[PDB]
């Protein structure tokens, strides 16, 4: 049970996605503390909605789409219709992240640290959640520290 749609989730909603995110990549051998960083990273970019398009700008492949705002979404987007994936679809997002991590993809180390270093981090939520803005969504503006916050309210309030 996920929420997916081109709108802003309210908390109760981002606490299903966000339980389903840590389920998910907790057997495909990520610690809670690095999912719980990235969790904080995609509450602030999609309200941690797989269905979420940049300004709510539906069909727009140009601008951010999905759990991570793939920007532009094509970069996501043919990638998934490439491989026969549904792409508005919380497992294909999941599957896409999986497949950047092996691939080394969408990473740039900033902050010293690779990509599959990051997925077995034992560092705090706050701290992953810094690095993972750093070197995997660089947007714009770079100082958003609520990423962090919400990456330690995640790693209280999941299981
Ligand atoms: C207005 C705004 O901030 N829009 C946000 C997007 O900027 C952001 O997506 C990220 O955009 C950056 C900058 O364009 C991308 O980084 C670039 O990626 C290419 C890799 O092909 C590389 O050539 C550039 O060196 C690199 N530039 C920099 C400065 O790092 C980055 O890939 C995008 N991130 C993702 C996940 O697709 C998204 C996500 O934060 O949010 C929009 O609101």
């Amino acid at each position: 049970m996920v929420y997916v749609s081109n709108k802003y989730l309210t908390m109760s909603e981002m606490k299903v996605n966000a339980q389903y995110i840590l389920n998910y990549l907790s057997s495909n051998g990520w610690t809670k503390q690095a999912i719980c960083g990235m969790l904080g990273n995609m509450q602030s970019e999609s309200t941690i909605n797989p269905g979420l398009w940049q300004n709510l700008d539906e069909g727009n492949t140009s601008l951010g789409f999905g759990l991570v705002q793939w920007t532009p979404a094509s970069n996501y987007i043919n990638w998934a219709n490439s491989q026969g994936l549904p792409y508005k679809n919380m497992d294909s997002e999941l599957k896409r992240i999986i497949w950047e991590v092996n691939n080394n993809a969408q990473w740039i180390n900033l902050r010293d640290m690779t990509f599959k270093e990051y997925i077995k981090s034992t560092k705090t939520p706050r701290e992953l959640a810094m690095i993972f803005l750093a070197s995997y969504e660089r947007p714009a503006n770079p100082n958003q520290p609520e990423r962090g916050d919400q990456a330690e309210y995640w790693y209280k309030n999941l299981s």
